């Protein structure tokens, strides 16, 4: 028995979520249904021009270890707030949900990362991301006890923004593989993938992770191809397990040569995407923890992203293992 | 033509809102569906045993404030936050809504006030508020040509808790009737009646307020009565208008003899009765410094507040305007 079954780590941000009309994102330059880095200046510059807002503990790994814990699951997070009142918020609501976090803030400045997210009509969301104290981040913030009690350490490719980040990494996977556990990433954002691409496929290549999690956008940028069967051939050929997620389309998870195919939910309305992929990684990583079969694994992935996008905000306000329960998946 | 048609004052606070079991307001001596004072070590005890949690701008007025100018009308408020994160969200909130708020915050001790709202599975709210620098509102924020600018200057009877907000609303009342304009208030909350009682009836019958909101439950302590029909003669026999609520019985308007009642909409199901009141209030001084007839004021009224109960927060996220405009009230 192990004290983690799944360690994620990422940068630690509060969301403040509006929605606004399709001309808003063109007439201010946002990247439609992306993440978009921010300095000080162009946060304060777009704040100002954002409607009233509402507040929620968000970061994408964050919401992971959020979710696997909501489902019934032992999460422990790594991420670095400012000790200021959105850090005691996210390190509040993260806690409060069961996740063992015990980052150390450095002082109040440069403060808690916070990303602007705007919602349009059909539902995708844009960030708008100020980094802040998620710059810190480093290999002192390395738990050494919690990866090596973690059956899965799990990671935003979004770390590599950060400058010093992918070190901590790095002492993860050393860990993590000495002790005989598993890494794993998400590609996190496709101008993401576009940054740190060679570095990416370094990390799979290498065997310093294990499970990778893809979006469809995500892999057609890694392999920089418009063939989706390319893609899905070239990242089964890069990790030992590729869990691609398509929207609507539901998901495929890939091992060797092997295809498990899960459809997406029945949905209401899609309110709100933000954290559908995070939630899909909750899912996953619960029932690969919990010694479900790969297709298991899928279906509880779409259950947890589907009930994400049905509610404004990044983590499931329901309990996920109460639906998991109700939907036959237990 | 003047520059506003609503001015309001209150506590300026920050939401922090969680769903909670019945046990838990039992376990933690919480009086349900009230507002409950605490001081800095209850805060931090409080939230120690809350669940994950979300934020937005609250304030009984400025809520009231800010549903006045999504309804269209021209709104001011005055309230003090302090010079921190809590109230750069709750200064941006209010502003991006169209509501002219210049209160200068006076430091960053005592922190921007907040209040812990635990919402029970029948969507009742259970507050509980730290005051922080609501405490240090004055006659020094009474921005004289604003009060002698609006059709009605509305405050909470909840300013009778902190020390000195009372004199800023006896100055206002004084600026306002020199200027020929109406003073409004709301009850606010049973217990608060409870703590105010003699001072209340006091602002009512000496004139200082022209236009009384109440609930039944605050109607029913102003009075200690168990008899509603004894509380509806009473206040209207103790102020010039009054617009009294009974949750989904509606409402009914009072002036002099005359009765005006008006139908609660019919509701799919209720989320969160955090805000109903604010919001009743401002339909009821839209319509108010519309020229509209008192029963169309108590449409608008109940339609807002119908609309804030249907979501998670105490402004709504949607139009009101084009609510109304549906609703052939315009
Ligand atoms: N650069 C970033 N790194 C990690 N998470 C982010 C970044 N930008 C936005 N997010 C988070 O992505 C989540 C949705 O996947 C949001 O809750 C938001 O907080
Ligand atoms: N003491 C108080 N004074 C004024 N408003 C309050 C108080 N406590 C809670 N509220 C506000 O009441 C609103 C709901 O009517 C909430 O948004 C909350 O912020
Ligand atoms: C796999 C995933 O991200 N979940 C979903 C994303 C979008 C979407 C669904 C169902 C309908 C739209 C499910
Ligand atoms: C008059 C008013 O406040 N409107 C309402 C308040 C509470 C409530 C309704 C319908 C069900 C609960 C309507
Ligand atoms: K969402
Ligand atoms: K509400």
């Amino acid at each position: 028995m192990t004290r983690f079954d799944v360690l994620t780590v990422g940068n630690a941000i509060v969301d403040i979520i509006s929605r606004c009309n399709d001309q808003f994102l063109i007439d201010n330059q946002i990247t439609k249904a992306a993440m978009n880095l921010i300095d000080a200046e162009r946060a304060e510059l777009l704040y100002s021009r954002m409607g009233p807002a509402l507040e929620a503990s968000g970061g994408s790994a964050g919401n992971t270890a959020a979710g696997v814990a909501n489902l019934g699951g032992k999460a422990a997070y790594f991420g670095n707030v400012a000790a200021d009142q959105l850090g005691d918020i996210f390190t509040h609501d993260i806690r409060a949900q069961g996740v063992h976090y015990q980052t150390k803030p450095k002082g109040a400045f440069p403060p808690t990362a916070r990303s602007m997210i705007f919602v349009t009509e059909d539902g995708e969301r844009s960030m708008n991301t100020y980094l802040g104290a998620c710059v810190e981040l480093g290999p002192e913030d390395v738990e050494a006890d919690v990866v090596a009690d973690a059956k899965v350490t799990y990671f935003e490719g979004y770390l590599w923004d950060p400058p010093r980040a992918k070190e901590a990494i790095l002492d993860c996977a050393r860990i993590a593989h000495q002790h005989g556990r598993e890494m794993s990433m998400t590609l996190s954002d496709s101008f993401c993938v576009d940054r740190y691409r060679g570095e990416f496929l370094d990390l799979m290549r290498s065997g310093k992770v294990d499970i990778v999690f893809a979006n469809r956008q995500e892999a057609l940028s890694l392999y920089q191809t418009d063939d989706f069967e390319e893609a899905l051939n070239r990242i089964a050929a890069d990790c030992k397990i590729a869990a691609v997620t398509m929207s609507e389309n539901g998901a495929v998870i890939l091992k060797g040569r092997e295809r498990y195919y899960v459809n997406a939910i029945r949905i209401r309305e899609v309110v709100d995407t933000t954290g559908a992929g995070d939630l899909f990684a909750s899912g996953f990583l619960y029932g690969y923890t919990q010694g479900r079969s790969l297709e298991d694994c899928g279906k509880l992935g779409c259950l947890a992203a589907g009930i994400v996008i049905q509610q404004i905000g990044p983590r499931p306000m329901t309990s996920l293992s109460e639906a998991a329960k109700q939907a036959g998946l237990i």
